[PDB]
């Protein structure tokens, strides 16, 4: 088969010129017209770093070298956590690669660089249309000397549901083979059985196991008894007994006050004198720099930081602030400030390309109300964008109050992905329906809760500390199936060879083990990603402005496909609509006229919504959210029981089962499969 | 300067202590340390404020800083621990970057310690929410149009908060906006050429006008000092 990469790229550029951005843009901001300036890099291999120790001496040798290091070690979140929080994890492989050689040379003493796991795996395929594995491989070639770190969920890997154990093990194996070094293993509820599986999978792969305790509450507040200092110490003892190489405290919201830092970290150090202590926080409160200095003074060996232009607010504390504040003390990081400035200047320019995703569109600074609401950095940005998309943007203060009430109703569980989303969906549901906590708990048998809340209460994410809230769980679930113990333990092993064969039959002989694991964790996303890249080619070759907005008429630019293969492209014109509903886009490619036929849905777009449900008529079932009808479970003339499934709506990437509020006969169904509904659109009538 | 840096001899701890003795002898009711740029590191805070407290046990000590470096909250906590009686803060939505440290951050970090401010956090939130809405009316003047966060290069350039915003707007009005990095470097060179004087209004503007003049004319420090009889310097 002849490769057609240049034509596929021109087809993408022509598609963006006719139809607009293929990635959903949350705010009316434009990318910077200027590409970021890459700082000068020395000619040669980078200096030896902590990865050379890990490769020579293994995970235990690496952990001893970290503990024995004189001074404070840093870990860079800019590659993943910093943007996940600020630009919603939209940062592309293109921009990461440009600065990677500078990082390798000037930051060779970093403990690790966090660059992959969390939301980056799904987001790369779903929204950036790039392979997360290729990003890992190409960054590993460019940065040979710094350990790569990922955020791993213990029994779910990087996915949103539980997987069979053999998928989690095979994911950690293939991640290590592809150059992942450190696995930060956490659970969204600190549910030890999920963490132990992820630790065993990462350790069996030959990775550095970093067991991460998610922090919530306040250990310095004697009134907060559920998540006390004793809770954290007891969980640390179980994770150390399970053979963690490094112990992490993951403060996903920025709740660690300097006094709580001092108390928790000194207690851990006194208990575990030889174990490396890694502290992660967010600067959401504007106190994260002070919190990390207090951790370092209390005997933390490593702290998470971001590049200064990618730090603060819902991100990590500033790298330059920590380096400057520790300078000339026993905690000196030995990082030259000039190198931090050049790194920050690149990221300031690069962040300008992502203005369309920047959390500063909605939040101008850190906010201390995080000590009340306990909303994690990445959840705050997402919950605001969701509230605005649902017409609740003016009520976001009510949504934050309802988030506290929803956390309590759910039982004050730790709030990190996906538990932070479950609390968020419940909070939006309460505000949308005008419900207080007491009304939502009283009516729990009558209300149709968000799917994420139902699946949590069923046990699909593990068991929360202190157990599930009763009688609230029993009222919501009724007769719905309950998962006891670890949800992955009852799943049959996935046949990865059968899946590989299915993928080869669908996509041809170029299927890799990484493709099989991507399909195993994210089947619909991976299928869409392969179909999209089959149509549009290697979009990672485009600069971020051209990827998001396409070229302007008469704009000229270069695209490097491979070393020594540059495309000189100029956009010339877009035609009027032809009789086939297509526009012809004209380009110059390497001094030659090209034309591509594209499709303008915007040019010809119209629709009509009949349906309305009277709020006072119990038999009229309205759509509980804007969404697409996936499935219709009933027909006209069918008898239905109270709580019986009627239809399935798919909105905001969540199947919601619409259930009957009464017993009766379905008089009429007003909806069809694949129909798009607005809120309160009449689904069906019951008599 | 930096009192914790033994290489910076001009503005040493002894300079600050000697000036404090003259101002106390002159009958000051309160002694203020005005860090107009956000240069006070937590170690320098501890050293300066403890030395002042040990010398003047009965005198109120007031510490003012800017959060330009992103370390201003940590600097004010270090001053308070070293025996400062008062610190400057701003409402949270009006804090950080070239402004003062966050009020809500200081109130939260001192809560339940001997340094508790007794300010209820809910009242700080309501105050910040008003100012978040009010700041939206001034979007046409907001420093975030040009500076998205604090910047640690302030430890090198020593540009005060209000001068940074003004110097950027002036550089953009003169067509030097793309050269603002050269203007910041020339600000260090201009400070040295002028003799490393304290930089606050109007001295911070004088250094700024010289820095813009040097960049506009393509002059290094050595060329500007050599040609000082031939050049028409800014009036300031
Ligand atoms: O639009 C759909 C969701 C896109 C991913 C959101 C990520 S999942 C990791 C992190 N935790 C959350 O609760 N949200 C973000
Ligand atoms: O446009 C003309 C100047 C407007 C006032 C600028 C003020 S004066 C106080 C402060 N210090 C400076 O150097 N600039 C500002």
């Amino acid at each position: 088969p002849a490769q057609n990469r240049a034509q596929k790229l021109l087809h993408y550029l022509g598609h963006v010129m006719v139809n607009g951005p293929t990635t959903p843009i949350p705010v009316k901001a434009s990318p910077s017209p200027t590409d970021p300036v890459v700082p000068a890099v020395p000619i040669g291999p980078p200096p030896a770093g902590f990865r050379d120790i890990l490769l020579r001496e293994g995970p235990e040798g690496f952990a001893r070298a970290v503990r024995n290091h004189p001074g404070l070690l840093l870990m860079d979140t800019t590659f993943r956590d910093a943007h996940q929080s600020l630009l919603a994890t939209r940062v592309r492989t293109h921009d990461l690669k440009k600065i990677a050689p500078y990082v390798a040379h000037n930051f060779s003493k970093l403990f690790s660089m966090e660059n992959w796991g969390g939301a980056t795996f799904d987001v790369a395929m779903r929204f950036l249309y790039e392979c997360p594995w290729r990003r890992l491989q190409e960054l590993r070639e460019l940065i040979p000397n710094i350990p790569f770190q990922m955020l791993l969920r213990g029994a779910n890997a990087v996915g949103y549901t539980n997987y069979p154990d053999n998928v989690v093990f095979k994911f950690c194996e293939v991640a290590k083979e592809n150059g992942m070094d450190v696995f930060r293993v956490f659970d969204s509820l600190n549910y030890l059985p999920n963490m132990l599986l992820g630790m065993e999978a990462a350790g069996s792969a030959g990775g550095v196991v970093e067991a991460a305790i998610s922090y919530t509450g306040d250990v310095a507040d004697p009134s907060r008894t559920k998540y006390s200092l004793q809770y954290y110490m007891g969980l640390a003892e179980e994770l150390v007994r399970a053979g963690t190489h490094i112990l992490c405290i993951k403060d996903m919201a920025g709740l660690l006050k300097p006094t709580a830092c001092t108390m928790l970290v000194s207690s851990l150090r006194d208990r575990f004198p030889d174990l490396p202590l890694h502290i992660h926080t967010h600067d959401t409160s504007g106190a994260g720099v002070a919190a990390m200095l207090a951790c370092a003074q209390a005997g933390a060996d490593v702290v998470d930081v971001a590049a200064d232009s990618m730090s603060g607010m819902t991100s990590q504390p500033s790298m330059g602030a920590l380096v400057a504040c520790t300078r000339g003390t026993p905690l000196d990081t030995e990082v030259p400030m000039e190198r931090v400035f050049d790194y920050s200047e690149y990221w300031e320019g690069a962040r300008g390309l992502y203005a369309a995703f920047d959390c500063t569109a909605t939040m101008k600074s850190g906010n201390s109300d995080v000590y009340e609401n306990e909303i994690p950095g990445g959840q705050y940005t997402n919950l605001h964008f969701q509230a605005h998309s649902m017409g609740l943007g003016s009520k976001f203060k009510e949504v934050k109050k309802a988030y506290v009430e929803a956390n309590q109703m759910l039982g004050d569980l730790i709030k990190v992905t996906p538990s932070s989303k479950i609390v968020g969906d419940l909070a939006q549901f309460m505000v949308q329906n005008g419900l207080s906590r007491a009304e939502a708990e009283a009516q729990a048998e009558e209300l149709s809760f968000p799917r994420s809340v139902v699946e949590f209460l069923q046990g699909y994410i593990g068991v929360p500390h202190g157990g599930f809230p009763e009688p609230f769980r029993s009222k919501v679930l009724k007769d719905l199936p309950r998962v006891e113990g670890r949800p992955g333990a009852s799943l049959p092993p996935l046949d990865l060879q059968a899946l590989e064969k299915e993928l080869v039959d669908r996509h041809g002989e170029e299927v890799t083990p990484e493709d099989v694991l991507s399909a195993a964790m994210y089947p619909d996303v991976f299928a869409h990603f392969k179909d999209f890249t089959a149509t549009f080619g290697p979009l990672d070759s485009l600069n971020t402005r051209l990827f998001l907005q396409g070229p302007k008429i008469a704009e000229e630019f270069e695209v490097e496909l491979e070393r020594g293969k540059t495309l000189h492209i100029k956009a010339l014109a877009v035609s009027d609509l032809n009789r086939a509903g297509q526009r012809q886009v004209f380009f110059e490619l390497n001094g030659q006229l090209r034309s591509i036929l594209v499709k303008d849905t915007q040019a010809m777009k119209e629709m009509h919504f009949h349906p309305k449900a009277l709020k006072d008529v119990k038999g009229q079932i309205g759509a509980p959210m804007p969404g697409k009808v996936i499935d219709i479970k009933v027909v006209a003339g069918a008898k239905v029981a109270k709580g019986q499934p009627l239809c399935v709506l798919s909105a905001m990437k969540m199947e919601t089962v619409v259930t009957s509020p009464m017993e009766g006969t379905v008089r009429k169904v007003h909806v069809t499969k694949d129909m798009t509904l607005e809120g309160d659109d009449l689904i069906l009538e019951i008599e």
